[PDB]
């Protein structure tokens, strides 16, 4: 029987690592890309914010939990819900949690953990505040301090639910905006509490790649080396490659799914907008090397035709290709680190993706 | 090597028949349902009207024809284009053809056959006029007479193109509105010209099932018994069953695809609207007996959730199920006729579908 949670590092190159997370429901190869569940991947994402509103977490539990509901028996990660509340919901913030609205709802560390328990997710995120960007030092500090108090409450709530403590894992989320001293204080607080994995929160919120990479440069080394590192909200293929170079093991992003509905396909030569007329007679597959079923069977010209015609099949094929591209990217990353040629891979990737 | 076109009847019950059409690109089991290509089936439909406008028939030919373009190497049927022009396009009608509009376009028997040749379809429809309903006897007669002149021009155009005459098949289309004498004159004219198959045109245009069945009762026996009979535009499962009882061998309809994008799923107990709240906690598959991949894996509750959330996956799963349901319906029809229990099947089908 697999353990509740075990992370093992099989190979390293620079700050990059490759390895596995073993959980009861399966093995997760790292670095990992985690696609939205409602879009091969070893873990998918649930949507806590949506599910708590429709049908509600209690109702999901009545239906057997998210694994049964979605027809997915492997690991699922859920976010803690506050990031989406603050991005999508009127809101009232306090030390207890956040209230938002046609019924009104509250989220607190305790309620967030309970919702994630009712959903049945395998990787549970602590309930944090994603500090807006830009933030002054004072506001970033006050926000991070609240998040750390909330991280301890999240830990205690998770540990109080036997089924959760014995079968799921809990990740703490580092905050501190772009400030090295606050990132350090946050890392120290999280390590003192103790988590199964550590996320870098508060990025991919408008700061741009240069600034994000600068923050990762000092922030990731502050986290425990022997635990997984999850960069929340990232990202584009080039962001992923550079974050792996900086020690990140896990990623999520709305790009493959969002792009697949808006006519954008990822390729090794960069993204293409398949609706553009230049593709109307292009008999090549979406990407010349991609092994996905779409690229084995259909041309850019046909996918262009379907999307221009408003056909659902076109968006489905774009999304299938994009998900597959992302998993091929992660496999090439893992293999290159394991073979000691990741630095070269990243250089080659960038030269081609941006040509 | 299969022949260009051979229809063989393997079994009969009443006016119902089951058998096969052999063509160079494959065998078509009858009675057959022919789904839209852009949505297992033995033949799919191309969309002449759309393709002649985007990217254009010449461009499709440059890309290798519709089989290569769509990635489908089995038979394809195309309509002749006038039905869609008159349904979707300002229009100017004359003995030569129809003009319509941002460029202006013409369709004539000769141009329709050439477009279908450039598309590369295996079953080509003659260029006809689908008489509006209701029609007076005089207008129905004038319209049908024009369609018969156009059927002869369609035959001659098809026979002039060697690649088409040797590798494709041409169906003539009966018109005459709801009038027995005009349907007879039309059948006689088509048989004198000679076609590989015969379609019943001018129905599914607002007349209702009772009237449609009444017209089929006298119209289908007028067509050559030893050739396939295609009822254009039909239809709902109950329309299909009753049309098979009246001697029809081939069907098309926008229902499975249209329904799959609008939240309607076909089941043996009738259609259901999956968006309705009554499905939010229903753990049964879309249909309790359906063998499709959707019903093997996912519940009504999850598909309801996806569609309510606007997720493309939901529409895709609905459409996959609906296409599969239709092919299972046709298989049950074929098997029941071959086993001499089709009359009982139809009675059982109706009792359950309408309960
Ligand atoms: C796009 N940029 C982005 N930056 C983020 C920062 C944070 C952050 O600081 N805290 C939390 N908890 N989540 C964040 C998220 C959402 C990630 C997510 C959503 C849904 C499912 C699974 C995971 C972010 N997303
Ligand atoms: C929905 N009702 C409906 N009644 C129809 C009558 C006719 C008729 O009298 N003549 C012709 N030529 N077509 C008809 C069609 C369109 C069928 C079609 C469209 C697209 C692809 C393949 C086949 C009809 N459709
Ligand atoms: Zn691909
Ligand atoms: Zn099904």
């Amino acid at each position: 029987d697999r353990p509740r949670f075990s992370f093992s590092i099989a190979a390293r190159e620079g700050k990059a690592r490759t390895g596995t997370i073993e959980m009861k429901r399966g093995v997760i190869r790292t670095p990992a890309f985690m696609p939205v569940g409602t879009a091969g991947a070893d873990i998918i994402l649930g949507n806590t914010y949506h599910l708590m509103l429709r049908p509600g977490a209690e109702r999901i539990a009545k239906l057997g939990g998210l694994h049964s509901f979605m027809g997915w028996d492997r690991p699922i990660l859920t976010d803690s819900g506050g990031y989406q509340v603050m991005s999508l919901s009127l809101t009232k913030q306090s030390e207890e949690g956040v209230t938002f609205k046609g019924s009104r709802h509250m989220l607190s560390p305790e309620r967030s953990i309970e919702i994630q328990h009712l959903l049945g997710s395998d990787i549970v995120m602590a309930f944090d505040e994603c500090t807006p960007y830009p933030a002054t030092p004072s506001r970033a500090a006050s926000s991070m301090e609240r998040s750390m108090r909330w991280a301890k409450r999240s830990r205690d709530a998770f540990d109080s639910r036997k089924e959760q403590a014995e079968n799921a894992a809990l990740f703490g989320i580092q905050q501190g905006s772009v400030f090295e001293n606050l990132r350090q204080q946050s890392a120290d607080a999280l390590a003192e509490i103790g988590f199964d994995g550590y996320a870098v929160g508060g990025l991919a919120v408008g700061e741009g790649q240069d600034e994000m990479f600068r923050v990762l440069d000092f922030s990731v080394p502050m986290l425990p080396d022997d635990k997984p590192h999850y960069l929340m909200g990232v990202g584009k293929p080039d962001d992923i490659v550079g974050a792996v170079e900086r020690g990140i093991d896990m990623f999520d992003c709305v790009l493959p799914t969002r792009s697949g509905r808006n006519g954008q396909a990822f390729t090794w030569d960069g993204p293409i907008n398949i609706r553009n007329a230049r593709f109307s007679e292009d008999l090549k597959p979406l990407d010349s090397e991609c092994h996905c079923a779409v690229c084995q069977k259909w041309s850019r010209a046909y996918i262009h035709h379907l999307i221009r015609a408003g056909e659902i099949l076109g968006a489905m094929l774009m999304t299938e290709h994009n998900i597959a591209f992302y998993q091929q990217l992660m496999q090439k990353i893992r293999d290159s680190i394991s073979e000691g040629r990741f630095s070269q891979f990243a250089q080659d990737f960038r030269a081609r993706y941006f040509a």
